[PDB]
């Protein structure tokens, strides 16, 4: 029923950001989900170095977290599919004041695909909010996540455990990384699991 709205409104990092929706035409990727607003509350509480770091943010949708992250001071790549590029560049440059703009990217990267155009120790911080969901693009999720992890990146998911699929993939991650629960909300039903590569010697 949020999702109906055109525009959904949050405070966050002293900032009011006003976020374009369109559940009608676009669906998934133009709205915000419960794991955006739990993940960007967590990024604000002070568990998580922010300033001056290195993060990209992974199907990022309306682009919420990678908003929060740059206004609290990280040097935020904020990605998703061709598809989903247009409407996220839009309420990105949107939200953000122009000093925050030239520390921000907003780009392609379709999961598991043109790897090679981003570089395997670029980010220090990987951030994800209600992107599991889709068991054909798992392999190219868990391919993304090995190729920009670096031992000291560190991943923040953030995720709504809907059906078996989501544990399988939690438990095709648990294979090469650490996944700890570092932060459950119980009224919106979301954990945020904090991931690192187990085998650092490689
Ligand atoms: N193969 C793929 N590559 C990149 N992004 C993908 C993808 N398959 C799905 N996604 C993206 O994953 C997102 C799930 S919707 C979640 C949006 C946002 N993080 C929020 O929590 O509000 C969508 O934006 C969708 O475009």
């Amino acid at each position: 029923q949020k999702f109906h709205k055109p525009l959904a409104t949050f405070s966050f990092a002293n900032h009011t950001i006003q976020i374009r929706q369109d559940w009608r035409h676009l669906g998934v990727a133009a709205v915000v989900w419960d794991a955006a607003i739990v993940l960007s509350t967590y990024l604000e509480m002070g568990a998580v170095e922010l300033r001056g770091r290195s993060a990209v943010e992974l199907g990022a949708g309306t682009g919420l977290v990678g908003i929060v992250a740059a206004l609290l001071g990280a040097h935020v790549t904020i990605t998703d599919r061709k598809v989903a590029l247009e409407f996220l560049k839009s309420n990105v440059q949107a939200n953000l004041p122009p000093h925050i703009q030239t520390k921000t990217v907003v780009k392609e990267l379709t999961w598991g695909q043109n790897l090679g155009s981003f570089s395997p120790g670029e980010f220090d911080l990987i951030l994800g909010a209600d992107i599991i969901y889709l068991e054909e693009t798992f392999t190219d999720l868990l391919q993304t996540l090995e190729h920009l992890c670096s031992n000291h990146s560190v991943i923040l998911l953030a995720c709504r455990i809907r059906y078996e699929r989501d544990n399988n993939f939690l438990a095709m991650l648990e294979r090469q990384f650490t996944v700890r629960k570092v932060h459950y909300d119980p009224e919106k039903d979301v954990h945020i699991y904090e991931a690192q590569k187990r085998n650092q010697k490689e």
